């Protein structure tokens, strides 16, 4: 039998350094997790112990801390090379700085193949980018060869900045003839590695004949067999087994996000490449694993340039600033309240003619909030802390909407509630109540809004046929996260200030902050 | 028949200048009201027209604007003398600066008699204060004589600073032998003039044999016959007729507060002093009455010293700051929210050890909020604006209370709801719901409070047997407004910063404020 060890990461999102266990900045060093130094130690240990090992990344290394703000992906190429990754698939965040921001820092510097079979280049772009990413790579592993075929979320154009000259084809349609090619080349072991989300991963496993294993990402899925070692709750066993339409058992794996875990799957193949068995579990990268001293020293080197985003205290928090996805995608979270209060404040700083100009209302996609902040380091808030919460460089815009437009937005907010999706709205100037037992599109059972046409602001039931001034991310003003109604029906859009500056100025002005969860969003 | 015209004011509370119609600072001059210049014009007009006129004040001239903060009652004596008042009764606020603060600025300078029959001086004080206020005064009016007997709220010791050497006797008990004396002196026309509240006024009219008319104050009662001319809603006709136990019809009058109206009652007497008939109505002192130019010039003179409390803008509001009694004694008012938010802020500026130190909760007697602020003057907030909202020089203290102590405080808050009484609580860190259809002591149907023993603050049901850190006025920490439970049961009291400084520093820090009514207090 020939045994393959697959070690995999996904949605690392610029956590080059170890982190608190909620993936924010490490403060209590003795209990930190993740980071590429600790990852290295563990991979090294596994490579000593197992003869056939591949280390794979399923995309979304780009975007998430000051590391990326500053080094713009040059840190990704540098440290992925140091860890000796064997292959990476392109994720949507790889395109955030446009194709140019992927070509120059990453594709031209990586020492391993970068993959995606469903991304097709056209127009003036097709010539530059040719050869820089590949549909697949066949890799020698010991005496054998393993084919890796890449794929990338078909909805990257609605998520990132890939430009007008790249086409994202259906993953299953694009993947099949590549896997078919590999088979005619007599490659009988085939891993599909890519970045479309666990639901698409399962369908690729089901539908692409010849795929032996799927290694995926994008949905930050945590899978586990046995008693999970930390706060993440398993969505299924590890590996998750899909039975293909031609009858094969196909393991499907993902390993959460932020470099907190290393996925580890061992696959037993026979000499024809049939999977006899597989097993494993993600490995929690906690402090019981030591940080490699070489990689850590090189991280400390690179870190020097990052220190002046932590040089100044902006303000303090005396409460935990809960920007976790498990809160912000599911209920009112105090990081979302703080941000909306800054957006409204920033506006109502230049307002009042009367009953108009006053904008009283804010909404904010909870998935746009990308990290918590911890109150325990004497509670200091720095530019670096804020940059991990708001890494996209968006702006907070003013939009005018109808009551009816807004009610449909709130129905959209919870239309598929329960899947940790980013559309769930955090708010200010708005008291919404949902009843999730009702049907999608009919779950909003109360929606009050803060009058602006009044001398004392108080909450009144929203009116379907009235018009309202809402502050919200440009992401949302453009129909991001499926808020088609907003793009389609707004009656006015104006651009606003940079997101991080807004929140930063607000914090500096308050000096000490303490946002509560206060019943702006309730469930019936 | 001999016809007497009684012109009366009560609870003027240092509104020497004309005011907006909500009794705050005059900004729109063409629509201002009240003030002693306008009052003078009207009284002058009446004195030309009627031969037998008395101008009477039923107490509480002291305390309410920068006028009093600064001139400490010397302005009261000066302008009451200019208006030629015939008599004043002592009210509770006359004692706010202690007996010394009444003796020196007012009792020694007034050109008219100052009255109270139920205030008895004892100890070392009895000798100083003798002769400076009187139980009654007989006044020549044309060819006749009218006896005026004074009275003062028996609860002045729980309201003001009268010291340990003055006794406040039952008003009816003290009044009867004085009225009896006047009768044996053949005074057959007798006005009881005093400051105990409309309910006590009615009982004096009922029970003190020989009183022909009661002129009162303290409860700011507005009475009117016909269609009221402004926003105040009549509590009864003017005069309000009480039938005495010996069968006489006794008119009882009051004229709201803040010098907005001049009470005007004409009484027809026969030659034995029987009241044949009476009628009148309070006169709204609006801009249709011109300000007397002499008095106005002398007001402008005195005003010069007040100008440097308006020299600096503290901050702006872009909302009306509703500190009216009709709001703050009856529902959540945004001036009460602003004040509690300043109290909590001022504390949580020097806080965090963890789950303790953090004080999350504030309560505030709505009657301690003594004026609104208008947003229309480009919304400027000055020291003078704030001084009329918080004129008492109190402090905001920290107290530790049991859940059970707090629940009884909230029941106390609404135990006699509906009478514009000052105990109704404004709050922060607290979401209370009342059901006024339930019995007194059982009207609180929800009471949630902001955790402090948690890393993210959120609202949880109060627990009867838990302990809570509450910021509140010292007035309340001492059992003011009938909050006996608080004084009696608190488990810790510490003194805090001056009230006006707290709110002022808060406003200066926010720069621009916009407090909403947001459902901290709801009714079921
Ligand atoms: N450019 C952008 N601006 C604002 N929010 C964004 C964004 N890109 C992604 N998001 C938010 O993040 C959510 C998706 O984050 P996930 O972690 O589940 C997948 P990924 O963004 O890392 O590709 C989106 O639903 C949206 O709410
Ligand atoms: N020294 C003090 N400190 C704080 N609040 C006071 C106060 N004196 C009076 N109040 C508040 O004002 C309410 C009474 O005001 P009213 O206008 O009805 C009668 P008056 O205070 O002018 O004598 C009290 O119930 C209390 O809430
Ligand atoms: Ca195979
Ligand atoms: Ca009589
Ligand atoms: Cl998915
Ligand atoms: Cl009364
Ligand atoms: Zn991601
Ligand atoms: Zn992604
Ligand atoms: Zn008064
Ligand atoms: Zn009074």
């Amino acid at each position: 039998m020939w045994e393959l060890t697959i070690l995999h990461t996904n949605d690392v999102h610029s956590r080059l350094e170890q982190t608190s266990e909620d993936s924010s900045k490490c403060v209590d060093a003795s209990r930190c997790m993740g980071g590429v130094a600790r990852l290295f130690t563990k991979v090294q240990q596994i490579r000593r112990a197992e003869p056939n090992v591949l280390l794979l990344d399923a995309g979304d290394q780009y975007q998430g801390t000051i590391w990326f703000t500053v080094y713009k992906g040059a840190e990704v190429a540098h440290f992925m090379n140091a860890l000796r990754y064997d292959a990476m698939a392109l994720g949507n965040h790889e395109f955030d700085n446009g194709v140019e921001g992927l070509i120059e820092p990453l594709l031209k510097e990586a020492k391993f193949p970068i993959l995606s079979a469903n991304i097709k280049a056209k127009g003036p772009l097709a010539s530059q980018i040719s050869g820089l990413y590949l549909p697949y790579k066949v890799l020698p592993v010991g005496d054998e060869v393993v084919g890796i075929v890449g794929y990338t979320s078909k909805e990257t154009p609605f998520l990132s900045n890939p430009g007008t000259n790249l086409v994202f084809e259906d993953e299953i349609t694009a993947l099949q003839p590549e896997v078919d090619k590999l088979k005619t080349l007599n490659v009988n072991k085939i891993i599909a590695l890519g970045h479309s989300g666990f639901e698409m991963d399962k369908l690729i496993a089901q539908k692409v004949r010849g795929v032996d294993v799927v290694v995926g990402g994008h949905s930050n899925t945590f899978l586990y067999t046995g008693n999970p070692p930390s706060k993440e709750v398993p969505a299924g066993k590890y590996p998750f087994i899909v039975t293909s339409d031609d009858g094969r058992k196909v393991p499907v794996v993902q390993a959460y996000a932020f470099g907190k875990y290393l996925g580890y799957l061992k696959i037993e193949f026979d000499e024809r490449g049939n999977v006899i068995s597989s097993h494993g579990n993600p490995i929690l990268l906690d402090s019981s694993i030591p940080e490699d001293p070489s990689i850590k020293a090189d991280i400390n080197k690179w870190r020097i340039k990052l220190d002046d985003y932590s040089t100044q205290e902006l303000g303090k928090t005396i409460v935990y600033l809960d920007g976790s996805s498990q809160s912000c995608r599911f209920r009112e979270c105090n990081m979302g309240n703080l941000i909306c209060d800054a957006m409204i404040n920033n506006n109502l700083r230049h307002a009042d003619e009367m009953f108009w100009n006053h904008v009283s209302m804010c909404i904010l996609n909870g998935g746009g909030i990308r990290s918590p902040i911890d109150e325990r380091n004497d509670g200091t808030i720095t530019w670096e802390n804020l940059a991990a919460v708001l890494p996209f460089g968006g702006t907070f815009d003013l939009v005018q909407l109808k009551g009816s437009t807004l009610k449909k937005a709130f129905e959209h907010s919870v239309h598929r509630y329960g899947q940790s999706t980013g559309e769930f709205l955090q708010v200010g100037g708005i008291h919404v109540v949902y009843d999730l037992s009702r049907k999608p599109g009919d779950r909003v059972v109360k929606l009050d809004v803060l009058c602006t046409k009044c001398r004392v602001p108080s909450y009144d039931p929203l009116k379907m046929d009235e018009v309202y001034k809402v502050i919200l991310p440009n992401f949302l003003a453009n129909g991001g996260d499926g808020f088609q109604m907003i793009k389609d029906e707004l009656l006015r859009h104006d651009s606003g200030d940079q997101d991080i500056n807004v929140v930063s100025t607000y914090i500096s002005k308050m000096k000490v902050i303490y946002p509560a969860v206060e019943g702006r969003i309730k469930f019936s």
